[PDB]
């Protein structure tokens, strides 16, 4: 019984590959898919945070949707505190990234009967008037609803829908003024105060970044975050707006755009081009667009990112059930696996880690699945497809990247060691999706942290100073990776590995590839 | 307008590939397909030879079915003399392989009027008597044909047909003696000395290894030949014998089994596995089996050799017309093209160089077709298919070769540079069919002549003394390849090349790959 | 029991397909590729015609570059005579197309000694004068050489080369005057009558449609030819022009455009678009462009027509040898085979039948090889690729064809029977390249003759009155095919067949497909 689906690995057709999948074919230890964990009341603590890390957490996400700078900073603190707890063991030391997830633009209704706690019941078939007249900003009721968005009438059409409270309530626009909308309740319910609004299919003119947003971003810069997950990206311009706020001081910050609505879906190509990476924000996306179309968008985005060699995250509700249970639903298991199969670089956990009763279990779970799924990919066919996709380019690093993955397959290397500073060299390899882990040694901590964004990349920080011999310094670095993979269980002495390096110190890329034996 | 059929190279389907072939898309200057010339009267002179090498000859074939050991050693003499005429400028110096073509279990004709260059014109409807009277051994003419097969009497029966010169002449047995036969000419033609006789279906019993064969064999050793073309090889057993004869002294000689009979097609696989290479010998084959079937054999044979990764030569009648004519026929043009496209490591000239009036041109012509066909190959598909085929192998040098070819494809490398001594590394690379030229640098003159056997290797002798410093020595050899490609106009400064070298002296194989710019 | 390369028909890769071609795997009786024979001095006789038909000939080409209207008219005559000689038993009657091969924008020498069957030897180094002096027109010879082109002196410089007979003979201009040219003979050979002059790379302003062209055109319309081989078509405008002269009376004559120069190639697409079909005229082409490039043209061209769904012919020097020999060269056998694998709908014979010694053998040999090659095609991949191409298209008859072919493969049907009058349903099928024979039953003679143009169509002329009842009438015709297929040995009882018919009369196509057993 082969391991790591190597039997299906050898199939000719996709169908044959499936037919060959084997529950009894064990996968390797090394889990390539990055796991992003939302931190919160359930996971903030150091002790916990140490467990999260032990469980497989690669990225700590900060949901700026709630909490104060003072809170989040305290969260980052603990994260950083937890991470360093292992630093004492440069070998067993694992980098953890920090991400800032913007609150983003928002539309909110007013107060019900001047109260924050009151409610009304909207009844299916009724009429309901939306006004912009702040006169009513605290006089909402069964007949009148005031909202935040001054420009609404401009972006919505008669016959369109307005969703209130996470799509809990649905309204149909029957009349439009310059100041109000006249709707008809389709999907009734109780209405509380200050609920969220969604305008499915609307091209919203709300700014790329809120005022709050500008503030959190500057904050994220001062905090030295590794990426930013930018909410509500609808077009390239919005990415550029974010880029601009982060500015020169934060030009190294990775900006991940969140696709959460039709627009974003429809203008995805430009957004992708402008971004550093993408997050498929299923939550809103599934509110914005028909829940039954989310999967298409999900696969569209994943594929296109794969094709461009830009990182992509699958997020939201992956293991939802696990907020209350130790074991997920079957669909949950399915989802994570397909996501991985689709090509997702990272997968995410929100409620599950943030507030749920089984944060660690959710992590471990994601870990378990990803590994299985990772073996189950159809690499030969995938590599082939990707290669065609990129055929337009004759880049050298890419050539180095393709040649090295191809050899890792050929001799079934146990790993690929890439020495990089910027991470570019490692990134090129990841994109060609080897099956073996990519252990990338760098002296740049940030590069190391950010590496997680990418599938298969396992960052290893070199904390030693530079030797007078390049060659020697290189050799060393290489050895380091070697002690790691060994310490990790990726391989053993005698195993074969693909080693990528720069020929000289001004190389510019890993232009030197080698097949080597583990000591 | 792209060069080197690169548009076509981009194709998704074979059909599309074909469709984009462009007469205006120009080939590169490096001809990858080895050219095998049969040296005889027309080409024996040292002066012709020189012109021969210049024009493209990589290997000299000495047909032991013709001339004497005396005639052949002189040939070999002018051969090495002409080659060696170019050893001053190590840059433009070219190795030229010497090959001995075996007699084997064949039936041969005597001497037309005591000239091994003599000929006579037979007529349709005429009578001819075949005798065994040695008193006619050197006395063949329009009226008496002496054979060398004693039993060919009990082997044929009246009404039968006897074929002379690869079916050139068909004789019908009309009267039987005990010492001879009287036949009638079924079709006219000329008639030489020492032509082969085929009795398709007949039951001749000829040892796999003539006394002569050993004679010839041991002479070849005496002459330091590089390889052996073993005529009418029928089984693997036949192969081990020759090997046995060659013995220790020639353990480095390469045995190229010649498939020229139904048995050899039939036992193809075991022969293959025993041989060092194969030769599709169509002259004989073409009479032995149905003409209309030769292409099957050919394709089949080419396919399994490539699949197997061993050199295959496609031989005989390729440019036939040109024995008398300056320019070939369209079918000959097609023939050569297709053979290259089928996958031949080399193509051959027989009557074309050994005794036609347009030998120089013939070689020339092969060169032209070869370049053009090499470009029209479907590298991308071929590589995928080859990879598939070798999938059970996990060989270290194969990984290296595959990564190399792959990179080379990606960046459109100008050449591949391999530093080898056995020349195995090189061999391995060529098996994956790179589009670029492989410059094979070696301090071993045999390995060097031998490399011609394989598609795309441009062997280059390194005559320099061995450097104390492994890296310096390496660089040494590298530059020499750098210089040749430059000389031969293979690339320029700022052109990119893949370099295969060994990490440490006595590295085993070329375990190091680099992308490098041409100096 | 191995048959029709069915094992190879199951390979996954092109490589494995090749690897599995078996000489011992016998082909079926039906020869799919049509055989075109140039009818000349050596094949004019009725008695010779009868054997050629018998021999596999489907079309006769009458070369207008040679002879007179009268000589050709008689040939037609004889053609039709040897044909209907078989009309006795409609089961065994085989239609024969009559093809008009045009003169075109060509330069042509004169009569060698008022003959035309006459030849002349030219020796190397000798002198020859080219003249425009009509008083030599029919008096050519070793000394004097008259030509078609009064401007030739303006179009060629001293030192230049003049090619006679498709490059057979190279003449270098030594000196020129107003009237004549003074050349020296560069290579020896037989110079015959009304030969071809190729002034490669020289501005000849010849007209697309000569008045003579015109003349001949009109002549063949009266001669009721089925098709036209338009020589030297350079651009679509040429076609329209031919089309133009064909006018109304011949709005049904198939115009087959011959690509025999650099322009024709270059403007191939629009040509193809305008023409009914294409010939690869390698004789002229091969001298018009570098010899080494013809296979590129041929492959690009055959591929493109396949794609298009239009019939393509591979022509010239396929079995050249056989003008004098009974057995072809290796190179020639590979060429016909390779032509068939390339995808040519038809193959041709020129000198081989027109004037050679072995007309019958050449034919048979084409028959022989084709069959073998038809088998060897990789039908599976080919069909997929063909589909990939045709994908934009949603034609109804195309779907029928495809489904039908698809079904034919699956159940290994013995044949497809198509009932058609226009012939289009049958072409549509032929274009999707089933392995099995298309028995095209029709009541249109012309249709039945022209069917030879298309790969795999076996035309059957139904001679019986129309049935009042469609069903019976259809049945009958089906019956016809059955009998014929049975008498030709295509299938036996209990064999399976695919049946293509129309539901109702005047169905515009065969919209009904059925799987049937032979009775
Ligand atoms: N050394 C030579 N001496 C004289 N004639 C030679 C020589 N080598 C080749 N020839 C001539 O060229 C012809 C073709 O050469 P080739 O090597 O193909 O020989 P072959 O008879 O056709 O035998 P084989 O089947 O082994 O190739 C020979 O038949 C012979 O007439
Ligand atoms: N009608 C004919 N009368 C006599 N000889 C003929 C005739 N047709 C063909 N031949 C001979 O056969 C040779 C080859 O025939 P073919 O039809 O191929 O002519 P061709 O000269 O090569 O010109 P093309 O390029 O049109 O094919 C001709 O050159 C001619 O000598
Ligand atoms: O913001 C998100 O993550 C979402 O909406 O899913
Ligand atoms: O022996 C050969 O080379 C042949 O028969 O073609
Ligand atoms: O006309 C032809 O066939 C040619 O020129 O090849
Ligand atoms: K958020
Ligand atoms: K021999
Ligand atoms: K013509
Ligand atoms: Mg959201
Ligand atoms: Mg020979
Ligand atoms: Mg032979
Ligand atoms: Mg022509
Ligand atoms: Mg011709």
């Amino acid at each position: 019984i082969q391991t790591q689906q190597l039997h299906a690995a050898m199939a000719d057709t996709f169908l044959e590959h499936m037919c060959r999948l084997d529950i009894d074919s064990a996968p390797i230890t090394a889990r390539n898919t990055g796991i992003i964990c939302t931190i919160g009341p359930a996971s903030r603590s150091v002790e916990t945070l140490k467990e999260m890390i032990k469980s497989g957490m690669n990225v700590a996400r900060m949901n700026f949707s709630h909490g104060t700078h003072e809170y989040h900073a305290e969260t980052i603190k603990n994260v950083r505190t937890a991470t360093e707890s292992f630093a004492s063991d440069p070998i067993l030391y694992r980098p953890v990234a920090v991400a800032l997830d913007t609150k983003g633009p928002e539309i909110r209704t007013g107060l019900i009967k001047g109260s924050g706690t009151a409610e009304v019941e909207l009844k299916k078939g009724a009429t309901l008037k939306i006004t912009l007249d702040n006169a009513y900003m605290e006089k909402c009721d069964e007949n009148i609803l005031w909202l935040d968005y001054k420009n609404i009438c401009k972006v919505v059409d008669v016959g369109s829908k307005v969703y209130v409270d996470d799509g809990l309530i649905s309204l149909q626009v029957k009349q439009k003024g310059p100041d109000f909308l006249v709707t008809e309740v389709e999907n009734g319910g109780f209405l509380g105060s200050k609920k969220g609004v969604n305008l499915p299919g609307a091209a919203v003119d709300l700014p790329a970044v809120s005022e709050k947003d500008i503030q959190d971003l500057k904050f994220g810069v001062e905090q030295d975050v590794d990426m930013v997950f930018a909410s509500f990206i609808r077009k390239a311009a919005d990415v550029h707006e974010v880029r601009k706020i982060l500015g020169e001081k934060g030009k190294n910050i990775k900006i991940i755009s969140k696709i959460e609505n039709h627009e974003g879906v429809r203008r995805f190509d430009e957004i992708l081009e402008a971004s550093d990476g993408i997050m498929v924000a299923r939550g809103d996306l599934g509110i914005e667009i028909p829940a039954e179309k989310v999967f298409l968008a999900q696969k569209m985005i994943i594929g296109r990112c794969n094709r461009a060699g830009k990182p992509v995250i699958c997020a939201t509700q992956m293991l939802e059930s696990m907020i209350k249970k130790p074991r997920p639903t079957r669909a949950e298991g399915s989802d994570v696996a397909n996501a991985v199969l689709d090509g997702a670089d990272c997968i995410m956990l929100s409620g599950e880690t943030a507030k749920g009763d089984y944060p660690l279990e959710a992590v471990r779970m994601q870990h378990l699945i990803a590994r299985e799924a990772e073996a189950a990919m159809f690499h030969r066919k995938l590599f082939e497809e990707l290669a065609r996709s990129s055929s337009h380019s004759t880049d050298l690093m890419e050539a180095m990247a393709m040649g090295s993955v191809e050899a890792s397959y050929k001799c079934l290397a146990a790993a690929l060691i890439v020495l990089t500073e910027s991470g570019r060299s490692a990134h090129q390899v990841a994109r060609y999706r080897p099956r073996a882990p990519i252990i990338a040694v760098t002296r740049n901590h940030q590069t190391a942290r950010q590496a997680h964004l990418y599938r298969g990349i396992f960052p290893v920080v070199c904390k030693d100073p530079v030797q007078e011999a390049w060659a020697e310094d290189v050799d060393l670095r290489v050895n380091l990776a070697m002690n790691v993979g060994k310490a990790r269980g990726f391989f053993k002495k005698g195993d074969v590995v693909i080693v990528l390096t720069g020929w000289r110190p001004g190389s510019g890329f890993t232009n030197t590839m080698r097949v080597v034996p583990v000591p």
